[PDB]
């Protein structure tokens, strides 16, 4: 007993067992099947024509025969369209990406109890504000092929997968120290690549890793990163202090996107604060409410390595 969904690009079919898995009280694999068919029909206009109207209105998620009717109607339409293309990979849309990331998480994080995360910006609630906030950030930082993106404490890899699907960075890295999210990130990686192939969607190169970003190996790695992303909201003072030390080795124009600023927004250099990281970096608050945002009143911080802050203070002492 199983349900099969044919790929719009001829990849290996999506195979679901019956009874279908349940994700939570209001979310299950049946709704995922319905939403996948709908997204495929949205992106392929010919497919919508081929597929009968009623099929997506009258379905019973709790009926094997009903779900199988729904799956067969889609598959036949996939077959009709593949015969039409016989007679002679882009980036996913934002909408489709939200669906893919949720789908990848649903298939990967099978026991979310195991995460022990009660934080408001945790993997279990990613689609709520994070997806939209990360999307707002991608539009604001505007990375190129010369950039290398690192998420320090990447969890199950959701930020890395979103940025990789949206940008053209040389490479995207995610580093996670903790055992449980790092083991789930291995499945997230497999599922992401499988589903992206199924939809026929392109993504940048990315690596999800297990490791301590405060290690010796990661000192030179932070130093050579152009865009660092770090949710440092719960970070201790020692972790904060150590990170500032790693950031002090970054190149001019290097950027750090974070939840809490690493330097005051109103930092003013003087004879007493010359050790502070604020002497070598600009800091701005980016709030989607300032930048048609109707979500949570959230903000993130953009830091830019700029050693001219320090250079100017010295030139000012030498040239009054
Ligand atoms: O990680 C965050 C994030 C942001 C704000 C937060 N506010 C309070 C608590 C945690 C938080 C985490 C993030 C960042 Cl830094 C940039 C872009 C998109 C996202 Cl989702």
């Amino acid at each position: 007993l199983e349900l099969r969904l044919k790929s719009p690009v001829g990849a290996e079919p999506a195979v679901y067992p019956w009874p279908l898995p349940v994700y939570d009280k209001h979310h299950d694999a049946a709704h995922e099947i319905i939403e996948t068919i709908r997204w495929v029909c949205e992106e392929i206009p010919d497919l919508k024509l081929a597929m009968e109207n009623y099929v997506l209105i009258d379905y019973d998620t709790k009926s094997f025969e009903s779900m199988q009717r729904l799956c067969d109607k889609y598959n036949r339409a996939i077959d009709s369209i593949h015969q039409l293309w016989k007679g002679t990979n882009t980036r996913p849309s934002t909408g489709l990406l939200r669906h893919i990331l949720q789908q990848v998480y649903n298939h990967s994080v099978t026991d979310p109890e195991k995460l022990n995360n009660y934080e408001p910006f945790s993997p279990e609630v990613y689609g709520e504000t994070s997806f939209d906030l990360v999307a707002q950030m991608i539009d604001e930082i505007k990375m190129t092929d010369d950039d290398l993106f690192v998420d320090l404490g990447s969890g199950v890899g959701q930020v890395v997968l979103q940025v990789a699907a949206a940008t053209n960075c040389k490479h995207h890295y995610g580093v996670e120290k903790a055992d449980i999210p790092a083991k789930y990130a291995e499945t997230m990686d497999r599922e992401f690549r499988k589903w992206m192939k199924w939809y026929g969607k392109k993504h940048a190169e990315y690596t999800l890793e297990r490791g301590d970003f405060l290690s010796e190996e990661w000192r030179e790695r932070i130093a050579n990163t152009s865009v660092i992303f770090v949710n440092n909201f719960a970070f201790g003072p020692e972790v904060d202090h150590q990170l500032k030390e790693r950031f002090a080795n970054m190149k001019e124009g290097g950027r750090i996107v974070s939840s809490k600023p690493f330097a005051p927004l109103n930092f003013r250099i003087n004879s007493r604060n010359l050790s502070d990281i604020g002497t070598i970096m600009r800091v701005v608050e980016l709030s989607p409410l300032k930048g048609s945002w109707t979500g949570k009143p959230v903000s993130y911080y953009l830091h830019t390595i700029d050693r001219t802050i320090l250079e100017n203070y010295f030139s000012s002492l030498k040239n009054p």
